[PDB]
């Protein structure tokens, strides 16, 4: 089997893209931020406290005659934003692009953080990073990917995110027509339970190439590129008038500037991100400072290839029993 869904940016940023998902029987469509820095798939609900939900669409288990309460599990989660959210499971079917699990644990909040509330646009996510970060108690559960896997024609998924444009998530294929060249894999470790892989260097706009390990992570659900404070640094020396701002809360620079490319290496090949790409915008409406979307990983401690990095390639996470990533231009 397969599935292709198309992702939708959910706003003019970029700051996350969505991706419709059925639910239950009938179907229930949900539209899911697909996070490949977590493992949890979690939805408003009619249990979600009233309060706490702001214009979402809810999952509603007890419309769905497939859906069955997982009877004693419940699960809680802490994002790297500040963000959380915590209820209980149950499991139904659950569709994605055409793809069909069945028996998917569904985790239904009872609660959300400001965060989600203030989103109308996310009605909870869908993670596809490794089981072993599922955080359902006391019967850990395996992701929407994982339980998919053994039907897939290939066990592998690909974000092909868009900048300012919709994109698509495929599972169990690889569109050869999505990507230009070829694409180039690399070995990933397993041990934090992300997709954990390490870059071979960067460059600034048309300056030299650094050849120097990044070990980071491939997160779909992060909005920007965070990197060690020394290539921050260097990217944003490049740019008069950027500085680090604690107010604000990182780097800003004027918006009157134009912005060098940024480049990662993937073993001998490099994904060039283009300057645009790293635009944020004011950080206030009507401000003339606007926001980088390259910062600093210190403090977090890891390094996150997130959107910005992401959508410049065409991604294949590779779930065969020795897993790796692989890039492409686009
Ligand atoms: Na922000």
């Amino acid at each position: 089997s397969t599935g292709s869904a198309t992702t939708t940016p959910i706003d003019s940023l970029d700051d996350a893209y969505i991706t419709p998902v059925q639910i239950g029987t009938p179907a229930q469509t949900l539209n899911l931020d697909f996070d490949t820095g977590s493992s949890d798939l979690w939805v408003f609900s009619s249990e979600t406290t009233a309060s706490e939900v702001d214009g979402q669409t809810i999952y509603t288990p007890s419309k769905s005659t497939t859906a069955k309460l997982l009877s004693g599990a419940t699960w809680s989660i802490s994002y790297g934003d500040g963000s959380s959210s915590s209820g209980d499971v149950y499991t139904d079917t659950v569709s994605v692009g055409g793809l069909t699990v069945t028996g998917q644990a569904v985790e239904s909040a009872k609660k959300v953080s400001s965060s989600f509330t203030e989103d109308s646009t996310i009605d909870g996510l869908l993670g596809l990073a490794f089981s072993t970060l599922n955080t359902v108690s006391p019967t850990q559960q395996k992701t929407f990917f994982d339980n998919a896997k053994a039907s897939l024609d290939s066990p592998v998924f690909t974000a092909d995110l868009g900048y300012h444009a919709p994109g698509t998530y495929n599972f169990g294929f690889i569109d050869t027509t999505a990507y230009t060249g070829s694409i180039t894999y690399t070995a990933v470790s397993t041990k934090q339970g992300f997709w954990e892989w390490t870059s071979t260097g960067y460059a600034v706009g048309s300056g030299t190439f650094k050849s120097t390990s990044i070990d980071g992570i491939a997160d779909t659900g992060t909005t920007l590129l965070y990197l060690p404070a020394t290539v921050v640094s260097a990217y944003w020396a490049q740019v008069s008038g950027a500085k680090s701002s604690s107010s604000v809360g990182g780097y800003v620079f004027p918006c009157s500037a134009t912005l060098p490319s940024f480049t990662f290496g993937v073993g001998s090949a490099r994904i060039v991100i283009p300057g645009d790409y790293i635009d944020f915008g004011p950080i206030s409406t009507g401000s003339s400072s606007c926001f980088g979307g390259i910062q600093s990983s210190a403090g977090i401690g890891i390094n996150i290839f997130g959107d910005v990095a992401l959508k410049a390639a065409f991604v294949v996470f590779n779930g065969a029993t020795t897993p790796t990533l692989g890039f492409a231009s686009k």
